[PDB]
């Protein structure tokens, strides 16, 4: 139909949205400590700690399969990055502080996204 088209554009330009919102909350992370998935090779208790690991090419790999629906479940995915982080690592640690700069750096950019797309819808 029309109507599944005009649907499927809308998550087009979602998807473009959150690529670029993406790639900003990704370089708060210089020195890409999010980047990838924890090794469970080099930490193998780490799924006794955290049920649902997240990475920033795990969302980039959800993205670009159009697996993002609307901003709440992208925004999920990026508070489980920090939060995973915040418990398993201490806070004298640089993996924790770098998650706390992230979030506080993210916020941001998640506060003009989320008036973009409700403004645009």
């Amino acid at each position: 139909s029309m109507e599944q088209v005009a649907m499927e554009l809308r998550l087009t330009e979602l998807t473009r949205l959150l690529r670029s919102v993406l790639d900003q909350l990704q370089d708060k992370d210089p020195a890409r400590i999010f980047a990838q998935p924890v090794s469970l090779k080099e930490v193998p208790d780490y799924l006794d700690h955290i049920k649902h690991p997240m990475d920033f090419a795990t969302m980039r790999k959800r993205l670009e399969a159009q697996g993002y629906k609307n901003l709440h479940e992208f925004e999920e995915d990026f508070d489980l990055i920090i939060d995973n982080c915040m418990k398993y690592n201490a806070r004298d640690t640089v993996f924790y502080r770098a998650a706390v700069r992230l979030r506080d750096q993210g916020g941001v950019v998640l506060r003009q996204a989320r008036r973009e797309v409700d403004s645009i819808g």
